[PDB]
């Protein structure tokens, strides 16, 4: 038995379904292969085509799990698809009626056709099962639980017809106990708030990390006219009909006004974010006391976009209310496609489940073989020099007790958006000046920001405070209080609450990353790491042995650890040797304007990347008739002789487009299949 | 006591205030100005920037209208904006959350600077006064109706909190009577419903001429599942939780597929459109029959954009509810801006009403006096011929009774989206002919298009049954039946069902025109003409006289008419002459995309309008060389020298562009400031 979960839009690499089309629109493809009931491999389409949360139909995305169970697409048993086909079909067709060009092209047809013209693989229509958006959810975070019987809540933004539901789960069966209507959407509304702190879709863990900075006394008040806490288990969010925003009319009225993209957050926002906080863990806590005296569950799984918000989680765990909480590392719409894979293997036979409990997101492609890796970091030899230690992670313990902020990339990289030890940068943990460092030179982000702390199995309870129930840290599904005792010994991890978003490493979730923090503890006496997702500001987590490399050189990281190599960025890097590649989104423009007197105006040139919310950026002249001599094959140096050689002018800002990801920069070739 | 009516957006010429700012997002921008209760100027900002219903600021318009009154900007007392502030800042709000980048600007701030940037006006704040989007239509349309008392609907897509208001108005005092919430708009269900049909803003007069062509009992059970008559004169309108359309959703489930663009029009599509237009009146006459008995009054009038529904307007003529009912010839959104002037005034002091019911739309700019007429058209000397004839008029009836199509522009242009003897096309309404000749080749839009009649008021009643009520039939505000006796005659202006959408014109309304159709009848026996809007499918009606010379040598017009000058095209006309200009909207564009490979793809260039739902189109790269060389001044036949000469082919395709109003093609100079007559 193999079966394929699905989740996203259907649009091809280098254009959408409709033009522009929206980036809320079925987000966060991905392709998930589970096989005798175990889950054997599942990625993000975002990691492949380095668009974050993409919309687009994750082919690339199905071929590296084929690849990885070592499977043909003539193998697969079913196709599962994260919401009912009336559904998606309804809001397809309502997209059409407002693009009349676009070919009515409907769900089922283009599945099919994606998966015929990019895997040569006929689907029967008998295989495609689609599935009920939470029950896909339920699925995901209960089978993977290692619980026989528990209270499975998905909250999210919205299903096809809830934005939550509540489900008894005992053994492969879900049984369906409530549900809450669209216009009751949690993730609706932290979405909503979001929008007033300069922020979009995909930022809410920002929001989230900005709420301990703040005092949710101020807009308690407030947020208060937004919601009614009602008897046994109900709620109501209260509406307008002024604007599709639950929370701006009001906070308008008030006098609050939106943030601007780079105005700094003043305290007024950091109370905004503080009291929205408050608000959701209000309603959820009023919810979960309610079904948790009533289903007599003591174990509860959470699942749903909203169960990232490892704050939320924290206080779940802190109440009394289960003694066991579970939380899936893909807990949004990726996880719910990998729950379609198991609801349709139920329609079609009877349900096979895994035997243990999920402790590894390790789940997705790999490097590379020991050979094609060294071969591949050969031809980054003029911009790059590697050593090979006798032991990389004895050496990689030592260069970070010797304050050096390392990239670490290792294996399959994650499923879900936390790094665990596979696609991580590393620090020391104990020095605050880390977090402003890595903050504001590494990750370039905000000041405010949290930074992650991973220690391990043995010494967890030595630095945080786990009471409560038994939660599950593998994935940095909660919050936790750092005991008072080491928060000043862990400056650069624990937050202005003291608190910490903690993983758990242990020798059976990740042996090698397990045995990094170990040693490290031994050398300083703290095994406690940062750990911050290996990716730029314009990027998804780093793949492919050429996105580490890309994003190590295009960072400010002091060492790369790449599968037991040490790699560090050349004094004099040659760019030139690099080949220059058009992304499918990429554009080049020349534009000119109306001028003075209905003139035509200066002309100026653009790089763009042509999807809804794609960056753009203002390119000179040269470089904009250099790009366009762009071949695939050519080098950046021979390119360059065109506009009169490559120019310390050019390159240099070559390698500003190169950092912002508006073109792929990488030696000749490729690594070929691992 | 002099009141300036504003609404619509605040956009720039060049800009919007959010990019791509949506086509819906404040429509239909306009100023107006009342002076001492009587309206001296209006016109809507589509006329001046040529962006059909656009919503940018009407700075232009404001500038028309002050000098059409003799005003400085300093001479107004009070200010009026069709929406109250908290809605249109809330609104504004939202926007600036989903672009924030964008500064927080709100909407007194943002008029206030149009004004001092535009005009030199710094105005008092206390002089802006925002008014209930319900309140300035029903102002609108009962101020001008000529009544003492009346029964007031006011039906659109959405004010801030009402799809429908219901009023009592006597002498000059509203008072509400009722109201109907935001999810029940009857614009919004056409709305909605329009999209099905491969259509979209903008088009729904489309969608009601579609109407007749088609059997309203296909979907009457389909659309019976979206509404509900209740008692009291309520109705209720069945949502949806899957997307923000009314209709889409459950047609969907029965298998009626979206109208893709240039698809011609099915069996299905045109029955669909007859059910959608048969629920729309059921639903407005449910209205009407309570409010009707209720109020126990016999006069109407109906106003809100849902009042250019000229079918539904007719039946309810038809029906017996009222004695009167009056429709103002702009009774969307810019009407609601002059209202709001009203409502200004009835605030800041006392409310100065008209003396008379309102008879002649023509209330724009004019084209300006007959000596710089003359100058203007000698500068198109290398394009036209131009005559001087003694009566123009009755030059003109003896060309129509030969068959010719005419172009027609005199005085000042017409407020509202009618044509009614002052940016005309006319031609002999007899030939059913005419229909397509006039529709395929010179309107260049769908063959099922009506086309609508012009009548005198002397022999009005001897061609149109114009019974069940006292209408005001000078703007068309109402389709009437064509008296059977006569539907073979009238081919060119007769619907399928009979109908026609009549303008009945007389010595008061509009002199000139009047004299014209009279004087055609007298040569024909029927004193008839069609009457259709002077603009080609990409602007829209046309202001200034170089935009009516433009239309006229862009489309396949006969002879045009404007200010007592006989204008046809010369055999060959000399294209090198014009001064082309950017519009503030124009962008042109090299692109590349992504192409095999991972290689950068080819160089297409472009030129395109930079607004929501704005044209584009592929330019050669010879053209391409010579647009980007443009400096506003230098004529298109010089510019084409450092590209080789204007070509024949450079030529075609520049006309194509000219026709599509990409840019500005026009002679050396203006007009100039049109004089005082
Ligand atoms: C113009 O036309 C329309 C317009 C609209 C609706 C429609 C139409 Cl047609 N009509 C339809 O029907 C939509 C259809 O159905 C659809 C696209 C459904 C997609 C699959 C649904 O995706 C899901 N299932 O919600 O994915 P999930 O990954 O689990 O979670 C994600 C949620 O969780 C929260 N969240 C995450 N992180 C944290 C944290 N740390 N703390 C607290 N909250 C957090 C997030 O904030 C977010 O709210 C997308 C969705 O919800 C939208 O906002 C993302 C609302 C979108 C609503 C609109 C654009 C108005
Ligand atoms: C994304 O943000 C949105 C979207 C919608 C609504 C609102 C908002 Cl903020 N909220 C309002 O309040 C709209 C406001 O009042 C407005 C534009 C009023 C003009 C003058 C009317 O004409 C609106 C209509 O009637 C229009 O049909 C032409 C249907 C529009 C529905 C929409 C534009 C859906
Ligand atoms: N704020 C605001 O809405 O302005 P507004 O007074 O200009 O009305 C526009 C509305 O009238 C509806 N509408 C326009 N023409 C229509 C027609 N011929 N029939 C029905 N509805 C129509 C249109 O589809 C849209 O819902
Ligand atoms: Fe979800
Ligand atoms: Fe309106």
């Amino acid at each position: 038995m193999l079966v394929l979960g699905l989740n996203g839009n259907f649009s091809a690499a280098d254009t959408d379904v409709v033009p522009q089309l929206g980036e809320v629109f079925f987000h966060d493809s991905a392709a998930s292969l589970i096989r005798d009931g175990e889950l054997v491999a599942a990625v993000e389409e975002e990691r492949l085509n380095r668009i974050k949360k993409t919309t687009k139909f994750p082919l690339n995305a199905v071929r590296e799990c084929l690849a990885l169970a070592g499977a043909r697409p003539e193998d697969v048993d079913a196709v599962g698809y994260y919401f009912p086909e009336n559904h998606i079909d309804t809001v397809l067709n309502h997209l059409y009626t407002e693009y009349p060009r676009a070919p009515l092209r409907y769900s089922r047809e283009l599945i099919r056709q994606r998966l015929k013209e990019g895997l040569g693989w006929d689907l029967p229509d008998e295989k495609l099962v689609y599935v009920p958006h939470h029950e896909a959810h339920a699925y995901s975070s209960y089978l993977h639980s290692g619980m026989d019987s528990a209270l499975v809540l998905v909250l999210d933004g919205r299903g096809e017809l809830h934005s939550g539901t509540v489900y008894r789960a005992e053994g492969t069966r879900l049984e369906k106990l409530a549900d809450y209507p669209v216009p009751k959407s949690l993730g609706g509304l932290y979405l909503n708030a979001t929008y007033l702190l300069g922020y979009g879709f995909g930022d809410e863990y920002k929001v989230m990390g900005l709420a301990p900075w703040g005092n949710p006394e101020t807009y308690r008040d407030t947020f208060a006219k937004l919601y009614t806490l009602q008897d046994n288990g109900e709620y109501e969010l209260h509406g307008n009909i002024m604007v599709p925003n639950l929370v701006s009319p009001l906070f308008y009225a008030e006098g609050f006004r939106p943030r601007r993209k780079g105005e700094p957050f003043t305290q007024a926002h950091r109370d905004f974010a503080a009291a929205l906080q408050e608000t959701v863990e209000k309603i959820v806590l009023h919810i979960l006391e309610y079904w948790a005296k009533t289903s007599g569950h003591s174990r509860l799984c959470f699942g749903g976009g909203v169960a990232h918000n490892s704050s939320l989680n924290g206080l779940i765990l802190k109440s009394g209310l289960f003694d066991e909480v579970f939380v899936h590392p893909a807990s949004h719409d990726a996880g719910a496609g990998e729950g379609a894979a198991y609801a349709a293997a139920a329609s079609l036979g009877t349900l096979e489940r895994p035997g243990k409990r999920l402790l590894s997101a390790s789940l997705g492609p790999a490097l590379g073989g020991r050979e094609q890796i060294r071969a591949r970091l050969a031809d980054w030899a003029p911009l790059i020099d590697v050593e090979f230690p006798d032991d990389a992670v004895e050496t990689a313990a030592g260069l970070l007790a010797e304050g050096q902020v390392l990239g670490w990339a290792y294996g399959r990289s994650e499923f879900g958006p936390r790094a665990l030890g596979h696609r991580s940068i590393v620090a020391d943990a104990r020095p605050e000046e880390n977090r402003t460092r890595i903050n504001a030179m590494v990750k370039k982000r905000e000041g405010f920001r949290p930074f992650a702390p991973v220690v391990t199995a043995e010494a967890a309870r030595d630095y945080f405070d786990l009471s409560g129930a038994d939660g599950n840290h593998e994935f940095m599904s909660f919050v936790v209080p750092v005991l008072p005792e080491r928060r000043t010994e862990l400056g650069a991890v624990t937050h202005v609450d003291g608190t910490a978003r903690v993983q758990v490493v242990s020798a059976e979730s990740g042996e090698r990353f397990h045995r990094l923090v170990r040693r490290f503890g031994e050398l300083t006496g703290t095994p406690v790491l940062l750990n911050t997702s290996f990716n730029n500001n314009a990027e998804p987590i780093v793949q492919s042995l050429d996105d580490v490399v890309t994003s190590f050189l295009t960072t400010d990281l002091d060492v790369l650890v790449v599968e037991d190599c040490l790699v560090r960025g050349k004094a004099s890097p040659d760019l030139g040797v690099l080949v220059p590649r058009f992304r499918p989104v990429t554009r080049l423009v020349e534009r000119r304007t109306a001028g003075p007197d209905a003139s035509a105006g200066a002309k100026t040139h653009e790089i763009h990347l042509d999807y809804d919310g794609g960056p753009s950026a203002k390119v000179s002249p040269e470089l904009y008739e250099l790009l366009g001599a762009v071949d695939g094959t050519t080098t950046l140096g021979d390119l360059a002789k065109t506009v009169g050689g490559l120019s310390d002018a050019l390159a240099t800002e070559v390698f500003a487009l190169w950092e912002q990801r508006f073109l792929t920069l990488a030696p000749a070739g490729d690594i070929g299949p691992l």
